[PDB]
């Protein structure tokens, strides 16, 4: 992988694997955020950096996901090479955004898009907070100045507000329990295993018949090492469905979402 | 990836990735045995494949019943590792997959796996030997002189595993395989019981010790609806376990293993 040219940017080649397709054999949207996180990663690693500036490390403060949103187009064969363009930029205050292109390394045609809000947190006490003027300066300058949307389109998927699903949901899956391969290098849960965790809840007859077009997840609270969790989804509608996980024993809220799949 | 000169072994280089790694920010035994299962899916396919033309109008399989994997050294995130594989025939008993982990840098051996491979029915479920028509049509895919990735007379890999009795030491119930876990065929991947055996190990080991060794026998499936018990007991500065992996409800046998690790 390399920045580009103006190093406000990074793209990286990826060849899907064969355990990275699902029964369509092309890769599964679990491994397509995957492959976003890595690019991410890369991205940060080339620029000098958890991806923390130098005054975030001293307050002990972290970038957080707040939500992601995934539309794909055509999900990549295996053998074949996937190119991801990554870039970041500073939403004020608020926090940050990571956007992403992926395209088809033979046609060139943009295959699929992704956009997620990022907010900076104290990794000990989980509070939030609004980004510094001292830690914003620092991250500024490997940001687009101009915007740069993945999303342009005004009111479109990624910005749109997600309820709660009632009880009681029209299918669910209980009992969800994270495994050691679901934890990352800092022993929390992987970002990717909720999305796997909401698609749990979602038919099979849906996943055999249909692909899924659009994927747009709220994070509100982590699931810890020894939590279980309950994946509830009620469709909505073409077929569109609300997706909601929650702490098997309280209900207490961990993530909310939506998808829309398309008949094959 | 490549086949050799002369043409009867297959390299492959990985970069190894931000979320392949554990706490040790090295590769997990899983990211290693997913690395092995895609460098010999390039190998069958480098070759004209994973079954041959007699065993597609059969139906018929090939079906793991061992593995055995070895690391001497798990490589960090972002150092690349090259792994050679091979493939040798044990006359009507079945096959034998073997590999060699390097370090890409050094050129030095960190890792060493060997696994056994019989022929099934893929409808019956009911296993054979291997037919000279059948064994002509592979042969000439690899080296007729022996080439073992385990010479050693009286090594690990061969050994026998024995039944774990109740009660075990340790472990972990009620283990169930999500969408992720299946393979393109809606089989659950091998690396999976890897990880189910891995649960039951205490927290404390896996902080303080670092896996030399693994053996797994396959026995029986897990279906997409099973549930799994993951049962483990010490048999022992190196710690040694039996595992035991069998079905929630009636105890079921699916996997029995066994795994060495050293102190870090
Ligand atoms: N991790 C960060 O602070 C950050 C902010 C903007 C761009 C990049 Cl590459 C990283
Ligand atoms: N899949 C096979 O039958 C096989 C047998 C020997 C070598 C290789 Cl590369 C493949």
């Amino acid at each position: 992988g390399s920045l580009t040219e103006d190093g406000l940017s990074y793209k990286e080649k990826f060849v899907v694997r064969s355990y990275e397709v699902g029964s369509n054999k092309t890769a599964t949207v679990e491994t397509i955020a995957n492959l976003l996180q890595e690019v991410g990663c890369n991205h940060a690693q080339s620029v000098g950096f958890f991806a923390t500036t130098t005054t975030m490390r001293k307050l002990h403060l972290i970038w957080v996901t707040a939500r992601m949103h995934i539309e794909i187009y055509k999900y990549p064969a295996w053998g074949d090479v996937v190119e991801i363009e990554t870039w970041c930029q500073s939403e004020g205050r608020i926090g940050t955004r990571r956007d992403w292109i992926l395209k088809d390394s033979v046609t060139g045609e943009v295959t699929g898009r992704a956009t997620s809000k990022w907010v900076m947190m104290n990794q000990d006490t989980r509070r939030l907070q609004k980004v510094s003027d001292d830690v914003r300066d620092e991250y500024l300058v490997f940001c687009p100045q101009e915007p740069r949307l993945a999303f342009p389109e005004e009111n479109n998927r990624s910005l749109k507000k997600i309820p709660k699903l009632e009880d009681p949901a029209q299918y669910s899956m209980i009992g969800l329990k994270p495994r050691r391969a679901d934890l990352d290098m800092n022993q929390h849960v992987n970002n990717v295993t909720y999305i796997g965790w909401v698609l749990e809840s979602i038919p099979q007859e849906i996943v055999d018949t249909h692909e899924l077009q659009v994927i747009t997840l709220d994070y509100r609270r982590e699931c810890q090492q020894d939590d279980v969790v309950d994946s509830l989804t009620t469709t909505t509608s073409d077929s569109q469905f609300l997706h909601l996980l929650r702490l098997s024993g309280d209900g207490q809220e961990i993530n909310r979402g939506t998808t829309l799949w398309r008949k094959k």
